[PDB]
C-alpha cells in the first residue's frame, strides 16, 4: 500500500515486529523508540500525509486510533499514553504514509516536542 | 456538554476564540500556546478520556482530525503541524474530556516529550 517503507512493511515484504492487524490497517512497534512503549498504527489505504486525507477517510482515521487505544491496553500501558500525527517538514514527519504514533511507560512531557 | 472547563466552552460560559464549530465539535485556540499557532478540537459529547470511547465514537475521532487539519489549513499551517491526543497520567491530561492538540508554526522535535 505504498512506495515508502511502511508499504513493504504492510506486503511482508520486510520484517516488523506485528502487535495488530485488521483488514484496513496494522499495528506494528517502532523500531527506534522513544519510550519503553512506542508503537505505529498505519492504515492500508495509501495516505501519503494527513493534510491530503479526505472527509471520506474520517472513520478510517477514527478507527487508527480506535484501533490505537486497544493495542495501548494490551500492552500494559494502564498509566497513560500519548498519541501524535505529524504533518510534513514543521511537523517532524519520517515517513510520507499517513500513521498514528502512541507512546507509553514514561511520562511524556510537554511542549510535545 | 461537560463538568469541566471543556464542558463551560461547550455551553458558552466562558468565551473562547472559535476557529470553527458544528454539531459534533469544537475548534478554539489554547490559552497556553506551546508553538506559534496551537489550537484545541475537542468533541461536543462528553467522553473524558481516549481509553474510556467506544468503537461508535470512531467516526467523532475521526471527525476531530479531519478538522483538525482543516483548521491548520485554514490558519494557513502550510510547513507542517502536529496533533497530539493525551492519555491519562502519563500522557499528562489533566483536562479530562477528548481533545486533539494542533500545533504549527515552529519545527516540531522529536520525541514528541
Ligand atoms: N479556557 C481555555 N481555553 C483554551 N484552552 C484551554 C483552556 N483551559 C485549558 N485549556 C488548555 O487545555 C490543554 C491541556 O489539556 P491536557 O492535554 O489534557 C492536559 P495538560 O495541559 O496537563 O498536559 C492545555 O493546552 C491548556 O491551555
Amino acid at each position: 500500500g505504498g512506495d515508502t517503507i511502511f508499504g513493504k512493511i504492510i506486503r511482508k515484504e520486510i520484517p516488523a515486529k506485528i502487535i495488530f492487524e485488521d483488514d484496513r490497517c496494522l499495528a506494528f512497534h517502532d523500531i527506534s523508540p522513544q519510550a519503553p512503549t512506542h508503537f505505529l498504527v498505519i492504515p492500508k489505504k495509501h495516505i501519503s500525509q494527513i493534510s491530503v486525507a479526505e472527509d471520506d477517510d474520517e472513520s478510517l482515521l477514527g478507527h487508527l486510533m480506535i484501533v490505537g487505544k486497544k493495542c495501548a491496553a494490551d500492552l500494559g500501558l494502564n498509566k497513560g499514553y500519548r498519541m501524535v500525527v505529524n504533518e510534513g517538514s514543521d511537523g517532524g514527519q519520517s515517513v510520507y504514509h499517513v500513521h498514528l504514533h502512541v507512546l507509553g511507560g514514561r511520562q511524556m512531557h510537554w511542549p510535545p516536542g
